[PDB]
């Protein structure tokens, strides 16, 4: 995260770290707990992932030093990705991870409400992206997980921005038309969290964008509320 700051611990209970144990283990993507055995992330961070079985799902964690060889994670059993997805820059990156045991919810782990069909007219004001990823271009995973207040973009002016691309009404995008606050690497997965109404909606993926917090090019985000009956369909 670019231009963010430190979170509290537990004030965004439904992140996960995502690691990879091949051929150490590190962080690989960010991801939401959606359900008791669900994980909700992008696509894109799979790329090269053979098996489930090297995945280590971490809930509850502000810091990356919190986690050691004795330390407790969820196994994951199924990498469910959509069948229409290519890459990150098409659309459709979207997967859930069903995992091998169920998470026990408490005030450090607990989901994030899905938005309704009904609230695609929802003017969100109060948005954040999250993660562990890059402070600069050219850094590396953060200790801390930092958060960033990113105000959303119309898919009319990401447009204007994204001239190479087709940003459809599956995407959302934010950010500052001058830059300095955005998802980096280590960020993608991730959720971009809006408070509408006292109530915490997973709004969007953390998915692409050129470069990092740079100017005239928002973030770009998988719109979840396009993605709520595939959700259901897989989630059965
Ligand atoms: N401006 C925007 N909104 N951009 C959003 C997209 C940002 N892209 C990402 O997050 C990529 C995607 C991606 C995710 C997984 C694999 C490839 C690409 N992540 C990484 O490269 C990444 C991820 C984990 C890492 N683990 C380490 O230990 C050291 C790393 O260097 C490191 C870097």
């Amino acid at each position: 995260i670019v231009g963010g700051t430190a979170s509290v611990r537990g004030e965004w209970p439904w992140q996960v770290t995502l690691h990879t144990t091949s051929p150490t283990q590190r962080h690989l993507c960010g991801g939401s707990i959606i359900g008791n055995q669900w994980i909700l992330t992008a696509a894109h961070c799979f790329y090269g992932v053979e098996s489930p079985k090297i995945l280590r799902v971490y809930s509850g964690i502000l810091n990356q030093a919190e986690i050691a060889e004795d330390t407790s994670f969820f196994g994951v059993q199924e990498i469910i990705i959509h069948d229409q997805y290519k890459m990150a820059e098409s659309g459709y990156d979207i997967a859930l991870l069903k995992l091998e045991t169920t998470v026990n919810y408490a005030d450090s782990q607990r989901p994030i409400s899905l938005p309704s069909k009904g609230d695609r007219n929802v003017i969100y004001t109060d948005c954040w992206v999250t993660g562990w990823g890059y402070r600069k271009l050219r850094d590396k995973i953060q200790n801390t997980l930092q958060k960033a207040k990113i105000p959303l973009v119309t898919n009319e002016e990401c447009q204007k921005r994204y001239r190479g691309h087709k940003i459809t009404h599956k995407m959302i995008c934010a950010g500052y038309r001058e830059g300095g606050k955005d998802a980096c690497k280590g960020d993608s997965g991730g959720p971009l969290s809006c408070k509408h109404n006292e109530v915490w909606h997973l709004v969007g993926i953390t998915s692409w964008g050129e470069g990092c917090a740079q100017r005239e090019r928002p973030g770009v985000y998988t719109n979840v509320v396009e993605y709520v009956d595939w959700i259901l369909e897989k989630t059965q």
